[PDB]
C-alpha cells in the first residue's frame, strides 16, 4: 500500500529504467499526466502494452486540483504507480505531491528516469557550466513574460550556459519550437536592448533528446532562427562562454559555423 | 560500424533504461568504466549477469589516452556497447569521445539513463534554482584547491543553489563523505572569511539517490556535521534563499527543523 513516483523518460516507452518497469508492472492501479512534458516516440498503447496494465490519463486540474482524491484514496489499500515523462520531479511542481501523500499517510517512493535536464550534456557542453534555468513561456493576452531574458543576462556576465525548457500547451496540443523561443527573445530584445539576445547570438538546439537521431544544431540566431529542427519538444541553450573542447564538439557534431573554433578568452 | 554510448544510472544495475538494455544485449563488445562512479547498489557481477555479456572494464587510462586504440576499432566491424554511470556525457571529457568516433569513421548513439543532475530534484529543491556546480577536492601537499567555495559564494548571491560532488578515489575505492566536506569547506570558511559556509549555514545530504531508500536529510551546518548519513555515495547541496515549497518539503520529507521556515525562506 505505497505510491510510486515512476519517470518514463526522454522519447519512448523504453527510456522507462528497468527499476521502474519491474515496479510498474506490480502496481494495482496506474496512473499519469501527459502534459509536464512531450514523449514523441511513443503512445499511450505502447506504454500500457509494455507495462501490462491500464493506465489512467489525469489532468493538470486533476493532479493540481483532485490528486489527493484521486490517486491517494487508493494508496491505502493498493500498491499505486503516477507516471510522467522525463524524471517525474525536474521543472515540474510533482514534489509537492509527496507532502500530499505523507499528509494522507501514505508512503511514496521515487523511481527517477533520464531527464532533459542532463540530455543537454549531449550538446558538448560541460554540465557543470550551467547556471540558473528558465522557461520560455507564451505571452497570454496583454501579459507578456520575460523574465527568462535576464535569467540569461545574469549567467552569461558570469560564463555560464543556459538552458531554456520551452513552453508546452497539451490540452491544446501546442509545444513551442525553438524557432518561436528565439522570435520571443529577438521581440524582448528591442523593449530592454541590453544585447542580450541578437541575431549575432550563438544558440544550442536540442529537438526529441532520447531518440536514436535527435536533431542537435548550433549557430547564430540569424541563422536558425528559421531553420526546421523537426517535430517537438525542443529546449534552447544559449552558451556562456566556450571552453575549446566545447566549441570543437559545437562544430564536429552539431554543424555550428567553424568560425567558433576561435574562442576570444 | 556503431558504437552506442549507454548510461547505468544511478545506483544498481536496474538502474539501467530497457532501451539500454536491449541494445547492450544486441552488442557484439561491451566496455565500461568505473571510475567516474561506481554503482555503490551493485557490482561488476550483477551488471554483468543482467546484460548477459562478458563486460571488459577500461581505466581511465585505457579512455581518455586509448579510446581509438581500444574501442574504435571493434566497433568499426561489429556493435560496440560503452557503459558509464549515470547519463553518459555528463562526466565532461565524455562528449569529446563522440569527436573521436567520427574521425574514425564511427557511428555513435546515445542512450540516456538516470543522472545526480536531475535525480537531486527529490530533495525538493527546483531545478531551475541549480546554478554553476562544482567538486570538492581534498587538499593534498601544498596544495589546498578552494574554487568550490568561490562557486558556493556567486551562486548563493544571486539566490541559487550550488550542487557539490564529492572528491572519489575509485581505484582505492574510496568515498569522501558528507561530513568530510563540511569539515573542508568550514576549514575554507576560516582561511577565506567571506561568511559563505558556517555552522549556521542550511545544507542538504543526498545519498544513495536511485534506490528505494535514499537518504535525504536537510539542516544546519552545526546539527548535521557529525551525524551518519549512511553509505556512499553522498551529494552535498548548498541551497540559497528559499521557495516556502522548498522549504515545506525539506521539513516534511528531510526532516529539516521547522526554523528552515522562517529563517531560509
Ligand atoms: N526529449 C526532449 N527533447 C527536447 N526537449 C525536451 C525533451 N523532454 C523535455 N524537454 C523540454 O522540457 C520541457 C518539459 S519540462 C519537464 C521536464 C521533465 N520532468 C524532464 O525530466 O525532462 C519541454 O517543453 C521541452 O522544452
Ligand atoms: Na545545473
Amino acid at each position: 500500500m505505497v505510491l510510486y513516483f515512476i519517470g518514463l523518460g526522454l522519447y519512448d516507452e523504453r527510456d522507462i529504467t528497468v527499476k521502474g518497469l519491474e515496479i510498474a508492472k506490480k502496481c494495482d492501479y496506474v496512473f499519469a499526466e501527459f502534459y509536464t512534458s512531450l514523449m514523441a516516440g511513443t503512445t499511450m498503447g505502447r506504454i500500457q502494452k509494455l507495462i501490462g496494465k491500464e493506465i489512467r490519463v489525469l489532468s493538470r486540474e486533476d493532479v493540481e486540483l483532485n490528486f489527493e482524491n484521486i490517486v491517494l484514496p487508493l494508496a491505502k489499500e493498493n500498491d499505486v504507480a503516477f507516471l510522467t515523462p522525463g524524471d517525474p520531479l525536474v521543472a515540474t511542481t510533482h514534489a509537492e505531491l509527496r507532502i500530499r501523500a505523507k499528509r494522507a499517510g501514505v508512503e511514496s517512493y521515487v523511481i527517477h528516469a533520464p531527464s532533459i535536464y542532463s540530455a543537454v550534456g549531449i550538446t558538448g557542453l560541460h554540465i557543470y557550466k550551467f547556471g540558473k534555468s528558465a522557461t520560455v513561456a507564451y505571452p497570454e493576452g496583454n501579459w507578456f513574460p520575460t523574465s527568462y531574458y535576464d535569467v540569461i543576462k545574469e549567467n552569461a556576465e558570469r560564463g555560464l550556459h543556459t538552458l531554456l525548457f520551452l513552453d508546452i500547451k497539451a490540452e491544446k496540443r501546442m509545444y513551442m519550437t525553438a524557432n518561436e523561443a528565439m522570435e520571443l527573445l529577438l521581440k524582448v530584445e528591442d523593449m530592454k536592448k541590453g544585447g542580450v539576445f541578437t541575431d549575432d547570438t550563438l544558440v544550442v538546439v536540442l529537438a526529441r533528446a532520447g531518440s536514436l537521431n535527435p536533431t542537435i544544431r548550433a549557430g547564430y540566431v540569424k541563422d536558425l532562427i528559421r531553420e526546421d529542427f523537426g517535430d517537438p519538444p525542443h529546449i534552447l541553450i544559449v552558451p556562456g562562454k566556450l571552453h575549446i573542447v566545447e566549441a570543437e564538439y559545437l562544430v564536429e557534431i552539431a554543424g555550428a559555423p567553424r568560425e567558433i573554433l576561435r574562442v576570444n578568452v
